[PDB]
């Protein structure tokens, strides 16, 4: 809608309070133009109707019980457009500052995000499993990185590229989360999985194998559920990626750290300039190598770094 920009106030899912930018007319509306065309959050009010209402409130205090997705859907939003401008010049997910659109408190005790080729999507959980998904910044980033990848390598939800897919996701999850240093680490979801159960989260990158995720090529899923296991075999690629920004040696194979800015300068480049909707695996490792090739020269540890991780998960 059209009004006057300001900045109102409430707290997230976790009880942390945060500025939000807002837009007033009438009402005070969870729409953000300081960010591209516009961040902006809607209620799909326990519905499954997309995208639901432009969240509007009347005082600009959003400290709601019923609030609390919304505001870090909104503010999560945010950060993450941040990050990509930030850190590698990309305006939005589609390069040309596209809006960004979130819709919270979809269905009833719904454990899911979603982005479903037009916009993100958040359940409420059900109080057991999940809590509302909005309160993991890893969780939105995820998500908003699903339409990044689908504007750009296109890779295909099933088999190996699925697990690409998924892959990528997972790590600009953890970057967008260091970028924010909100108790970051290298675990998936771990601020809104189990509230019951503290330590645990819904996938590790640094060991998949603690949640049953592979952690090496021979290990990984041939069957045809999860899509040909997209959110299964993301382990194998999750743990290269780990290896290559810390380091460490895995199935007797030492691999170098070279950090996490040099990991997403040489993800985000074989997303954007190599990466194709069919590309599995191996095209994969060939993809990161020519990209910290190009970045860093043959003959660079960086180089070096990235054929000891793949070699270490067992990707050739
Ligand atoms: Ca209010
Ligand atoms: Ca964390
Ligand atoms: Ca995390
Ligand atoms: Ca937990
Ligand atoms: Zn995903």
């Amino acid at each position: 809608i059209t009004g006057t920009s300001t900045v109102g106030v409430g707290r997230g899912v976790l009880g942390d309070q945060k500025n939000i930018n807002t837009t007033y007319s009438t009402y005070y509306y969870l729409q953000d133009n300081t960010r591209g065309n516009g961040i902006f959050t809607y209620d799909a009010k326990y519905r499954t109707t997309l995208p639901g209402s432009l969240w509007a409130d009347a005082d600009n205090q959003f400290f709601a019980s019923y609030d609390a997705p919304a505001v870090d859907a909104h503010y999560y939003a945010g950060v993450t457009y941040d990050y990509y401008k930030n850190v590698h010049n990309r305006l939005s997910y589609d390069g040309n500052n596209a809006a960004i659109r979130s819709s919270v408190h979809y269905s009833q005790g719904y454990n899911n995000a979603f982005w479903n080729g037009s916009q993100m999507v958040y359940g409420d959980g059900d109080g057991q499993t999940f809590i509302p998904l909005s309160g993991g910044i890893d969780v939105v980033a995820h998500e908003l990185t699903h339409a990044v990848t689908d504007y750009t390598a296109g890779l295909i939800y099933q088999n190996e590229s699925g697990a690409i897919n998924e892959a990528i996701s997972d790590i600009f999850g953890t970057l967008v989360e260091f970028y924010a240093n909100k108790n970051p680490d290298w675990e998936i979801g771990e601020d809104v999985y189990t509230p019951g159960i503290s330590g645990d989260s819904l996938r590790s990158m640094s060991d998949p194998a603690k949640y049953g995720d592979p952690d090496h090529y021979s290990k990984r899923y041939t069957g045809t559920q999860d899509n040909g296991g997209v959110h299964i075999n993301s382990g194998i690629i999750n743990k290269a990626a780990y290896l290559i920004s810390q380091g460490g040696t895995h199935y007797g194979v030492s691999v170098v750290g070279i950090g996490r800015d040099k990991l997403g300068k040489i993800f985000y480049r074989a997303l954007t300039q190599y990466l194709t909707p069919t590309s599995n695996f191996s095209q994969l490792r060939a993809a990161a190598v020519q990209s910290a090739t190009d970045l860093y020269g043959s003959t660079s540890q960086e180089v070096a770094s990235v054929k000891q991780a793949f070699d270490a998960v067992g990707v050739k």
